[PDB]
């Protein structure tokens, strides 16, 4: 039974680690050590998914963590995601069972649906002869399956707006215990941000950094003079400030990085904190959503806007 320090209490009763490593674009010939690494450093929390071609090697990590005693398999908390090919309901649990055998687990902490969007079993998402209408009521009830079998502890989304979390809380026997969405100073969604605390869903922040392979207009928030300032008067680094913010806000992160020495200092985020008067000025930060979904918005989608897509949080 995990310590109420560094961690968020979920809708189950589970305790999720408010800082986990990611995993997206990590190169599978590097993301074992990033994982190894992290864990050794101190993190409690990896974040998975199918569609990021890496799991196979996450598992090596993990296997090698667990038989040097690094840590026990309860000891840790892993998210994975189902893609958007495998929402039908039968496709749930064979999705779910690949994963499981990638990471050489036997449970999940917790599983999303990766987006509110369906394709054709092993089709490719660049193509619109590979769409499909979205039907999250019945890949949802696949998914409560999961959570009453315990092959997922917790299930929730990712990249659900505010609009469609909440339809699909009033239509949930199970509610999502998650909704782990782009959320860092240049992003910061209050509204959902808002609505979560009002449901008792978890924000889970991933991108907290923006976007690293950026310039400051393009998504370097850690760029903005207002984070840099802050950084300086606190003696930390503008990314472990980002990540402050969010931790505060009640989040978790999910600092996505490759090498060790980042690795490390995306952890140093909890003997210190953002005084009140310094946290107000991330109100000032100019507001851009980074991640806008443009692969599954076009005239052949059922989302023809952005607006549609985000239900109007763009
Ligand atoms: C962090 As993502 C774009 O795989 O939902």
């Amino acid at each position: 039974a995990a310590p109420m320090a560094k961690h968020l209490v979920l809708n189950t009763g589970a305790k999720i680690p408010s800082v986990g490593l990611g995993t997206w674009q990590s190169d599978p010939g590097v993301v074992g050590n990033a994982v190894y690494a992290a864990v050794k450093a101190g993190y409690r929390h990896i974040d998975c998914a199918s569609a990021y071609n890496n799991e196979k090697e996450v598992g090596l990590a993990l296997k090698k963590l667990f038989e040097e005693g690094v840590v026990k398999r309860a000891d840790l908390f892993i998210t994975s995601k189902l893609w958007c090919d495998h929402h039908a309901p039968e496709d749930v649990p064979e999705a779910l069972d690949a994963t499981l055998n990638d990471l050489q687990l036997e449970y999940l902490d917790l599983y999303l649906i990766h987006w509110p969007f369906r394709t054709k079993k092993g089709s490719s998402i660049g193509k619109p002869e590979s769409y499909l209408p979205p039907d999250i009521p019945s890949t949802w009830a696949a998914m409560e399956k999961l959570y009453d079998s315990g092959k997922s502890r917790a299930i929730g989304v990712s990249n659900f707006s505010s609009k469609k979390l909440g339809d699909l809380l009033a239509a949930a026997r199970v509610p999502p215990a998650v909704d782990q969405v782009e959320c860092h100073p240049g992003w910061q969604q209050m509204k959902l941000h808002n609505f979560c605390q009002s449901t008792g869903i978890h924000l889970s922040a991933y991108s907290p950094l923006g976007s690293p392979g950026s310039t400051f207009m393009n998504g370097n928030v850690l760029k903005e003079p207002i984070i840099i300032s802050i950084a300086e008067k606190l003696g930390k680094t503008p990314a472990q400030v980002a990540l402050r913010w969010n931790i505060q806000m009640g989040h978790s992160v999910l600092p996505k990085s490759v090498s060790e020495e980042r690795i490390k200092q995306n952890l140093d985020v909890y003997d210190w904190s953002i005084p009140e008067d310094l946290l107000a000025k991330f109100s000032e930060i100019k507001q851009v959503r980074l991640l806008r979904g443009n692969f599954i918005v076009n005239p052949q989608s059922v989302y023809k806007t952005h607006e549609e897509l985000w239900d109007g949080e763009i």
